[PDB]
């Protein structure tokens, strides 16, 4: 329902765009009330920021086992870290060479980890520090407002390591953020309920505020963005690594996974999938099982190759909107957001849409922006979730190939 309920609503708020736009003259007043239904919407999506990134951040990392730590494990995490690193240059370089929506790097490095640790953990939910050369020239910071995420996310994960590994202690802590994840998930999910038509305002709003058509024309080039880097991945740059590795033609291999990847097609959701994956991988290309059981479940959570091809791409597509010439160190802030705000917004409903406004907030972008993703948003998911899958299928090929001595033991 989550489906048609959002592409109805971008196709109303199409359509009462335009029919606004032209059957009636509003003043400037009258179309920013004619948005407050999904102003009010964007309210709502932020509030659950904090609660969801904090607990689900605990929960998740807090139920880690030693498995993660073993050699099949450690490669895994290696291999999702490599083709996530690839995604997020290839990301990066076609957003700032197509340049979608157009028309010091050390500080910004070195802010990136002062957030990484906030001198302090209340005001790092709504406050994010920065740093500028003053006049021979000295640093001076600010603490400027939006919530600190990657200070958020690296505290989670730092407690969520403690609380897990102090046994019987700590289970108060990990029971009770495993009620607060499940409390803010059906939250979220009552958030949706009302998410369609709040869409259909801010799709509305956004058509009738325009005067050029020329910022569909962006739209159109930010669509090819996300397509190419994610047709760049899943047919040059994955195959390319899993021939190298286990040097065999990687066609046969996606081939097996086809059942797989067309379930990603509808369902959207990579950890929905892997009933699917776990067959296809298994049986018909004849993976051991007992790599697949481990490596497609971690892929399931770290595997950001589609969030640096699709959200960050979308969050840089964002900043070129607002006129905003960022730099490298700043369009590495963006892609490292990003990743941050998925692993953070993971089991969500419209993760794609929740991930984009963590990021639109911790970065300083307009999140009312996000209303052009959200009238692709259902369309590029679902390409996103297909090559995560892919990427988490060509993975236990790779994995295996590696641990061949392993399993011989
Ligand atoms: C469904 O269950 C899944 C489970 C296994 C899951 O294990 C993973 C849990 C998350 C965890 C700890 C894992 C690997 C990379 C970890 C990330 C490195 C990244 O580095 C950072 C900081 C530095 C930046 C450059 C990039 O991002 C962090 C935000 C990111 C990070 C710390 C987020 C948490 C990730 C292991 C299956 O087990 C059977
Ligand atoms: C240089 C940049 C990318 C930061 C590098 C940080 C890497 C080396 C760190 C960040 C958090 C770490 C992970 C956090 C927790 C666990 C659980 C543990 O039971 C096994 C290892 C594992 C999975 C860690 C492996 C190393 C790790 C991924
Ligand atoms: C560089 C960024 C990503 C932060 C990574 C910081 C690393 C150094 C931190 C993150 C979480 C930390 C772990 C969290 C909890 C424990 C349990 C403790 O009984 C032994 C050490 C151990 C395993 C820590 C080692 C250091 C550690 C891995
Ligand atoms: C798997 C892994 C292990 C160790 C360090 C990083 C990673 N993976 C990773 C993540 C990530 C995973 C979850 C949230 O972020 N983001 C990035 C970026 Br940007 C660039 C490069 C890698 N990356």
């Amino acid at each position: 329902w989550v489906l048609l309920s959002t592409v109805a609503a971008v196709v109303l708020g199409i359509t009462t765009g335009v029919l606004v736009r032209e059957h009636s003259n509003l003043s400037t007043l009258e179309k920013f009330y004619f948005a407050f239904p999904g102003e009010i919407l964007m309210r709502m999506l932020k509030l659950i920021i904090l609660p969801l990134i904090i607990s689900s951040m605990i929960t998740g990392v807090a139920a880690l086992d030693s498995n993660v730590s073993g050699k099949i494990g450690l490669r895994a995490v290696v291999y999702y870290f490599c083709t996530t690193l690839i995604a997020v240059i290839l990301g990066i370089v076609l957003v700032v060479s197509i340049k979608p929506g157009v028309t010091s790097t050390v500080d910004a490095m070195l802010d990136l980890i002062r957030n990484m640790f906030p001198e302090n953990l209340v005001q790092a939910c709504f406050q994010q520090y920065k740093t500028k050369r003053e006049e021979e020239y000295k640093i001076v910071g600010m603490y400027s407002d939006g919530i600190n995420v990657l200070g958020l996310i690296v505290f989670c994960l730092v407690f969520g390591l403690v609380i897990g590994k102090m046994g019987e202690k700590g289970q108060i802590l990990v029971d009770f953020f495993n009620a607060l994840s499940d409390a803010t998930m059906k939250i979220v999910q009552i958030i949706m309920c009302y998410m369609p038509l709040g869409i259909l305002f801010l799709i509305a709003g956004k058509i009738i505020e325009v005067e050029d058509w020329e910022i569909f024309r962006k739209l159109g080039l930010y669509m090819a963005t996300v397509l190419t880097g994610l047709a760049i991945h899943s047919i040059v740059i994955l195959p390319l690594i899993y021939f190298i590795v286990v040097r065999k033609n990687p066609f046969r291999f996606a081939m097996g996974m086809a059942q797989a990847l067309l379930t990603a097609l509808m369902i959207s959701s990579s950890s929905a999938t892997l009933p699917v994956t776990f067959r296809c991988a298994e049986e018909n290309n004849q993976v051991d099982k007992r790599i697949t059981r481990f490596v497609l479940p971690v892929g399931a959570t770290i595997n950001m190759d589609g969030t640096a091809l699709y959200e960050a791409v979308a969050a840089v597509f964002i900043a070129q909107l607002n006129d905003l010439d960022l730099g490298i160190g700043q369009i590495i802030t963006i892609s490292i957001t990003a990743t941050s705000a998925s692993i953070g917004a993971a089991g969500v409903p419209q993760a794609g849409l929740v991930t984009m406004v963590i990021v639109l907030s911790a970065v300083g972008l307009p999140a009312e922006d996000v209303t052009l993703i959200i009238a692709v948003d259902w369309l590029l998911d679902r390409f996103r979730t297909m090559v995560n899958v892919l990427g988490d299928a060509f993975g236990t090929g790779i994995v295996e190939k590696l641990s061949k001595k392993e399993l011989e033991q």
